[PDB]
């Protein structure tokens, strides 16, 4: 039965193709499957996660701040394929080489490997569960700090939620495995953070408040996002309980000498620590973190060579190559982040339907400033509404969007809203005059609720006349948008998810559903009738089998079925497809509806 | 496991065609399957077997000729597709409609359904053996004579064959079910006849006895072939104790005030019942038969109208129709006979990757006097050898040929002879004169050189000798007649090979095939095996196998479901997968990729 | 700019094909020569002994030629039977002049009448007074046949008296020497006004008696001998110069033949001429019989044309009779060389071909005339009764019988054809039909029949169903013409003149009289795309494959070659290079596709 349901699947996807995957580009036919280095078979050492249990979070950053040697997190596992093919990386692929970073850099801070875009898309898209993903890697790697991404008031979605679902998130995310936890708000409102703060204390986990940079803190002809603006942040937030502080540059437009005033008087105004993550856009966010290294940052991102650039983050082989030998010396071996690049590479071969046509650096990104995960989103979008050769205007009205927004950070969800100002603009051929102008402009959803105060308040409030001509003659708020969201009733919604499926959930099935209720629900159906098609290689996944083709799947840790494609028949009389599969060496035959 | 080889079939021809078809036109999709028409219930009424069991065959014959109405025999089930499909009609087909013929025309004389090409096609390019063919005929119309064309000297073959081979032959074929022979020389040697014609009457058969018609007997300026040339070949076949004499108009050249006098004059130089045969090429064929039943004549030939006209032999219902009520009407009800057609035009619609191009008569049948059974073959030679649009001159070379061979009977085998002739005339571009040049060199065809030899036996005038010696090269021909040099048969030791080759015994009617047609028969026994009994599938089965999820009904015994479910890729080892249902039971049959 | 005409038509059917040929079979991918005739000046026949004589004593000289005569039918019946009636112009003129040169003793060429008339402009958009003409040049010596249906001309309806006259006229005018006229019941009060025209212009007036049933079968005792004698009587009375035998379903068996023809050459001293259809498989046969009977003239076809459901075999025929005292004198080695080209010619039509195999003798059952049987296998199949087809024959016959058992020949044939067909499809018999409590919509065909649109059959219609076929309506049983209003000839051309805007011939006039509609459709088609007949058929049907080069004559020669086919453009033109006599030219036409 769950073979069974797996055949289906496997048929299914065989006969009519991945959703996903039908209409793009195809790996390369010959295609060496990824291979896991090999492990020698010594014990792993202790790293990251043994000190933060030993000592606790306020002295582990106590300890991070005197580290000398500056440490690194990856972000392979979570940022880079969000950035470069749509958050599309399989559990298969990343549970698979955790063990490795386990034995061969048992130095790494962190993997960065959940949160982000990765809750939703692994059961929205690869029908898998974000919950099991995590535990195979804390299983894999249990020396090492696993570190997600958590969006403040937004948990892992992109509207706010009841504090009460915040907390709930964030407690199920600690027991599930997740040791570091770094969290954001869109408009770096300290306020609209410290529940997911408060949170991440009371689990007695590390909380890397994190900044988002924006402008030019050197232009003085942008005063809003000077110096200070930072350091004043820094200060609130470790006032509010952070034990790590984050720069969170998400469009990479810090530039090196930038780096060098910021992170020296960061690191005078707070006593805690420094994390810094950028992306790679401009083509010199390397130069950035060398330079963060050198005014003292404690720690720095980056991602796998196979897996770094433009949009994603800065090479990691080679930031650990410009420091070896120096007094911050990582104490990274080369060698084995080539032999775990390789594995990468190998890996994202499979994963040819979901690459950008992006063909390097732009130093456009300081126009513009997209944030690295957006860039390419948006830029499918705009071909979707008929706009591929306006591209450029499209990102300059996204420059324009943002100075007529009052000048706001951007990120999801903010980036979003500013997204789809943009794309309008174009369409509508609309400047910022006629947007303003006293014009009817049928403003996007986005737009009117970030304007009404969903999303928080910037630093200086929203502009008074867009506001006014965008809400129609409705009125904001400017409280904390959690502070007017009904308490959910958890017993209650337990019942109604549990009711839903017939059966009981676990406490991290239900912080999904409090997370995405639609989503989750259809990746349950969908994961009864498929079963566990997370145990099915990549190709497999996406593609299903060829004739006469042989398949091993590991269906359990123990059990491999042996999975062969026989033959599929014509399409029979009541638009069914009968695919003839040896399952461990028995005839079996499952049909399968022709979705053509 | 008959039930295995029989699948392994359907598959190999699912997946990789039949060769014979798989080329060629294939039959309208919608296709109603030919139904045999429903039985009235009344009984089978005794007819000419128990007439012919009773009184012997010499007092047949004199019953045939005092009879008043005309006697008909239907070609359909042999010269008709032989002339119209090459002869490609399956057993299944045949044998399902003589029940019918058996309850609903109890008054023909025969049904012809043997011998001609379908010996040699029927295991050839079939897979199908004729032995059961005729079995299944006999068992189905047990009160009509089942008639067979032997070739005299040649058998159901196409060279002279040793006497004793001949005489085995013709004991299998009177055993098998055979009550009327056809029996004709390719030259009208009656001395190369005496053979067979004993044979036939050793076995108590019907010796009928043919004198093959060419030329005009009207026409003075043709003389070789007149009237007193009939009549004493007649006289001739009488005394060599023929039962009933037949005129085989092999190209359909009588014409119907010929008619009107050589049946009267034959009827008047024997005793014996006379039996007309033709063909429809000229289109006017049923007008010669006509005449010919004024004229008194005690038999005569016809085809099912779905399967009459052109080359084959003109239609019976309406011949039927024309006599319907005068003093000859031969009382077969023109009602059956049109319900019966309408079952051989749904059978006949199954072959399209037979049909010729022919479209209609030709006069141009008077100057070539091709064969209706040689026509279209000799046709489609000619295509493959680049000639298509030359045909008209490969036609008047057929004719040229003819006069250059001194003017001969032309009919198997001889009619292959003038054939090669022709086709290497057009060609070479070689008139008659280039042939018989002395400073040409000509390279004849072997059939040619040894016709001239004296193979295929004596013309009454001899051959040409200018001719004979130039296709010759120094080798001396003989008069004799062939049979004569041959070697008799050592028939044990025969036997003995055979039963080696196949790893069994073989039955009387097997080795008899064999001695007919040692290659092809041993080539079918061979396919017997590893495909089974496969004349008990429908013919479209047969031709085309299963369609993906086409559910088809075969009678082995016990009737088989078979289900095309599934049809794998080509593997690694160049072998194919066909996943049947045979009784919903699972089956996995694995053949070769031929493409 | 003709040829400009001429290169917009063959780029049209070059990119989108014939909407007559685009979806059915095509000719072998793989030459139709005119034989190479000895250049003597042609030998007087057939119609120099007509304008020396007169009609009258040119009948009586058939009568007393001891030779049987000869009729060939190919280019009418012939290809009418076997390919819809679908042979051009080209194919047909081009073989005149060997006819003429080859075959100098033939009585006639049936080449014109029938269905050609309609056919003609309709479906190969040529003019058939132009197709007449063309044969009357190749071929002075011959005369020329056509077939007119009486009070129905080259039409479907009865007309008006003075329609059939003034088309009369123009048919002996435009050519015809030799009117064989047929009326579809052999009701003669109704062949009156057509044969006096005939005789009014001089030329010969062959009229025909139909055949149906069986005169030796006594158990049908209404079609028996003395109805055929007296029908020759009548005829003979109303001024026929010859008197025509005409078994437009080929039911005539050869012992019936035998005691017809006897009889009639005693009812009447005028020559007697017979006309079958093959689709028996025996009426060569019947035309032997008819010969040894005395018969004074037959019809056949060229052998390439021959048999089934058209005429029997020309050559064979001839074969039969070479060297007995009725030799009709023909060179056979003529007749097969004529056929080889006819054949080459039939191969172009490979479209238009039936797939009716052979004989049948099911025409004693159905009595469906030749010229019918396959187009009513076409239009039944039209209905989705491919597989009834064999109770679609029943249903004719039935329905015939439940006419009273009459003559059918067009258009009478055609409408027991729409009876029969509505019978099976609304699955009806022949009690159904005509029972009072049972509504049935019969066709118009059929109501205007029993309204007496189409004459009376001898006893008259049926009464009952008549009655309810009427729905109210009175029938009459006068004859139609002596009902219709005679046309205002000044007015009614008036009106094509000034729908086309131009003065036309009496030619055209004739036409638009017989064909209003299909008349005018053809003169706009003519004046669009030039002179389409000059074209050879494959051209016609197919247009021109590239680099292909063609030879075609305007006046009494161009070359035109296929150089290139662009794409479709923006507007949905497309565009073909082509060289006119050495010299470019470029010719758009809409991608119809
Ligand atoms: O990919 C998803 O959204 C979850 C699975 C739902 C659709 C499956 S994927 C294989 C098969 N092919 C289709 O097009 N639909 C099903
Ligand atoms: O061709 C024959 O009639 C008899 C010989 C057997 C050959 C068989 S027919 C089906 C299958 N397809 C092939 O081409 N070969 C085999
Ligand atoms: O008008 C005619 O000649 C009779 C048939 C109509 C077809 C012509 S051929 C060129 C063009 N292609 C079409 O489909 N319509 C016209
Ligand atoms: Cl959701
Ligand atoms: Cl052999
Ligand atoms: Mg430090
Ligand atoms: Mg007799
Ligand atoms: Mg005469
Ligand atoms: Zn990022
Ligand atoms: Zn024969
Ligand atoms: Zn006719």
């Amino acid at each position: 039965d769950r073979a069974t349901k797996l055949l289906t699947y496997l048929a299914d996807v065989t006969v009519n193709g991945h959703p996903e995957a039908k209409d793009r580009p195809k790996p390369l036919e010959n295609a060496a499957r990824p291979v896991v280095p090999y492990a020698n078979g010594n014990g792993v050492k202790d790293g990251t996660k043994q000190l933060l249990d030993t000592l606790g979070p306020k002295k582990f950053g106590e300890w991070m701040r005197n580290e000398k040697r500056v440490l690194l997190t990856d972000t392979t596992m979570r940022d880079g394929h969000q950035s470069l093919l749509a958050t599309r990386m399989r559990t298969y692929d990343i549970a698979r080489i955790a063990g490795t970073y386990s034995h061969a850099l048992p130095n790494l801070l962190s993997l960065e490997c959940w949160g982000g875009a990765t809750f939703d898309v692994s059961m929205r898209f690869l029908t898998e569960d974000p919950w099991e993903r995590l535990a195979l890697i804390r299983e894999g790697a249990p020396n090492l700090l696993l570190q997600m991404l958590l969006r403040g008031a937004n948990g892992v979605g992109y509207t706010n939620y009841p504090d009460n679902v915040v907390k709930y998130f964030v407690r199920q995310a600690a027991k599930g495995g997740i040791d570091l936890f770094r969290v954001f708000d869109c408009l770096n409102w300290v306020e609209n953070m410290r529940v997911s703060m408060d949170a991440i204390a009371e689990e007695n986990k590390l909380c890397e408040a994190a900044i988002c940079y924006t402008g030019d803190i050197l232009n003085s002809a942008r005063p809003k996002y000077d110096l200070k603006y930072y350091t004043n942040l820094a200060v609130e937030l470790e006032k509010a309980g952070a034990h790590i502080i984050a720069v969170k540059d998400m469009a990479g437009l810090l530039k090196p000498a930038a780096a060098k005033v910021l992170f020296k008087a960061l690191r005078e105004a707070t006593g805690l620590p420094i994390h810094f993550h950028t992306h790679d856009t401009s083509g010199i966010a390397a130069a950035t973190v060398l330079a963060a290294v050198e005014a003292g940052v404690d720690a720095v991102d980056a991602a796998m060579d196979a897996l770094s650039g433009n949009t994603s983050q800065p090479c990691l082989g080679s930031i650990v190559e410009a420091l070896s030998g120096s007094e911050r010396d990582p104490g990274l071996d080369p060698a084995w982040i080539r032999r775990i690049s390789f594995y990468w590479e190998a890996v994202r071969n499979q994963y040819a339907a979901f690459e950008s046509d992006l063909k390097g650096p732009a130093s456009e990104v300081y126009l513009h400033e997209m944030p690295g995960g957006q860039f390419t989103n948006l830029k499918e979008q705009a071909r979707s509404l008929g706009l591929e050769t306006r591209w450029h205007q499209v990102a300059q009205a996204y420059a324009d969007a943002n100075q007529m927004f009052g000048d706001i950070v951007k990120v999801t969800p903010s980036s979003k809203v500013v997204g789809d100002m943009a794309l309008m603009m174009v369409s509508q051929d609309l400047t910022v005059a006629d947007v303003v102008s006293p014009r009817e402009v049928s403003f996007p959803e986005s737009v009117v609720s970030m304007l009404k105060g969903d999303l928080g308040q910037p630093p200086s409030g929203w502009p008074e006349a867009l506001q006014k001509k965008a809400l129609k003659g409705e009125k904001p708020y400017t409280v904390r948008p959690g502070s007017l969201l009904k308490e959910a009733d958890l017993d209650a919604e337990r019942k109604v998810i549990e009711k839903k499926l017939e059966r009981e959930v676990s406490d991290f099935e239900f912080a999904s559903y409090l997370m995405y209720p639609k989503v989750f629900t259809d990746f349950a159906l969908a994961s009864d009738t498929y079963g566990p098609v997370s145990v099915l290689p990549t190709p497999a996944y996406f593609y299903g089998l060829a004739d006469g083709e042989e398949l091993f799947a590991d269906i359990e840790k123990g059990k491999t079925l042996v999975i062969v494609n026989q033959a599929v028949s014509a399409t029979d009389s009541q638009g069914m497809v009968t695919v003839f599969f040896e399952l461990n060496g028995q005839p079996r035959r499952i049909k399968v509806p022709d979705r053509a």
